[PDB]
């Protein structure tokens, strides 16, 4: 079917009206886009791409560490076994460390020689290729006139705004609501993947080359999950670069298309997506939580996911939505019983474990909160734990305070005999949290 190769959502941006028009941000953040490209947005908004340039970058922090992935280069859209014999899903990307200096003399003299290769005129083997991911640019101190630019963008699509539920995590989660660049050369890859607990992401195309992008919505990620697991690969962990046949047959639509520099392209929560450069080329990323009831349900769903396959969640769901309830009116009557439904089964829980505690004789001890302290998580298995944290005697004495579940300090301590029960927030504060939290009136 045609319907197996659909249109890309596009967008095209002539000045900054375009830009700040309302309708725009509506489009974005429609469950029925699984992708939008906002064609000419850097340059609607006069955005100085040169100051994500590689120059500009090895002029201010040349020493900065870069993550390394050595691919083979592939051709067009296919991922071929090392023998040239069969396409399969599994995909080489070995890790390492180098500079932005470093990568830069890299990228540049990757370039200069294919233009002697171009001048000498006349199944693989395949050339190796390095590409510089992951770099952070979290830090204001050494990235003001960069993070700078980025205020100029509409508020919805922006690092930090009143409007972004990552905004209100109440701490820094890295290369989530911190930017992150990317420094390329033709045929670098991005292999397979949702965003992290699927917040939505923002992209930006610095230039000069192009990129282009995959795309497969939401729903159809459990398909995509089936491929994984019948090709001895974990979906979540593994690098995977999906076969366009296999999908074809499968029917699963995908989308794809071109991000020229300039471009701004809005990943939509839960949407699957790959990436290649065909040029040299830069980018720069981040994610996004709009305040629907789309996004915050795709979020819990990868929450609870997550934890039945043994993988640590970066946003720590309960601690946000503690955090709504207390701080943000809610007018959307879904969404609003959505948190609701969360924090009463949160509530609950709680109730239940500090009983038992009570009843077997065990000490609650009052040990409070300070403001901006982070969310904690298991030290052993690295699921969040809220308000009743089990520190062992020791750390307690020492004032080390490192946490454990319930679970993990129980399959240690039977009898819960090797650790104290530390407690951050009282129960009538919750209830009242709870209690408090209702349907703001919106005539939107
Ligand atoms: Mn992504
Ligand atoms: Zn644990």
């Amino acid at each position: 079917k045609d319907k197996l190769n659909p249109p890309t959502p596009s967008i095209y941006l002539e000045n900054k009206r375009d830009a700040f028009f309302p309708p725009l941000h509506q489009f974005c953040t429609n469950p029925k886009n699984p992708v939008t490209v906002i064609r000419g947005l850097a340059g609607a908004l006069k955005l100085d791409l040169g100051l994500f340039s590689t120059k500009t970058l090895v002029e201010a922090n040349n020493e900065h560490m870069v993550e390394v992935r050595t691919q083979l280069l592939q051709p067009a859209d296919e991922n071929w076994d090392p023998t040239g014999t069969k396409k399969i899903w599994r995909c080489e990307s070995n890790r390492s460390h180098t500079t932005i200096a470093k990568y830069a003399q890299y990228q540049a003299s990757s370039f200069q020689e294919s233009l002697r290769e171009e001048n000498e005129k006349r199944k693989g083997p395949f050339k190796t290729i390095k590409f510089g991911t992951n770099i952070d640019l979290s830090d204001n101190k050494k990235w003001k006139l960069q993070l700078h630019e980025l205020t100029k963008l509409p508020a919805f699509a922006r690092v930090v705004s009143a409007g972004n539920l990552l905004t209100h995590v109440g701490h820094t989660i890295l290369g989530m609501n911190t930017v992150q660049l990317y420094m390329k050369v033709p045929g670098s890859r991005t292999p397979g993947h949702q965003e992290n607990n699927n917040f939505c992401s923002v992209n930006i195309n610095i230039g000069p080359g192009d990129c282009e992008w995959f795309v497969v919505p939401e729903d159809y990620w459990g398909v995509l999950n089936d491929f994984c697991e019948k090709n001895n690969l974990n979906f979540l962990m593994s690098s995977w670069w999906p076969n366009l046949e296999d999908l074809y047959e499968a029917n699963v639509p995908v989308y794809r298309f071109i991000q020229r520099p300039g471009d701004l392209v809005w990943i939509n929560a839960g949407t699957v997506h790959w990436v290649q450069a065909v040029g040299w080329c830069n980018n720069i990323a981040w994610n996004v939580g709009p305040l629907t009831a789309c996004q915050y349900k795709l979020a819990v769903e990868r929450y609870e996911w997550n934890k039945l396959k043994s993988v640590k969640s970066p946003v720590p769901m309960v601690h946000l939505s503690w955090n709504m309830a207390r701080n943000i009116k809610v007018s959307d009557p879904k969404l609003f019983e959505m948190i609701k439904y969360c924090l009463l089964k949160i509530l609950k829980q709680y109730q239940t474990l500090r009983e038992a505690l009570v009843a077997a004789g065990k000490e609650v001890i009052w040990h409070g909160r300070t403001n901006d302290e982070p969310a904690h998580y298991c030290s052993i298995c690295e699921v969040e734990v809220f308000n009743l944290l089990f520190v062992t005697n020791e750390s307690n004495t020492q004032k080390t305070y490192i946490v454990h579940c319930h679970d993990c300090a129980r399959k240690t301590s039977k009898s819960l005999e090797n650790f104290v029960v530390l407690e951050q927030y009282k129960m009538e504060d919750l209830i009242q949290v709870y209690d408090q939290f209702t349907l703001a009136l919106s005539l939107s």
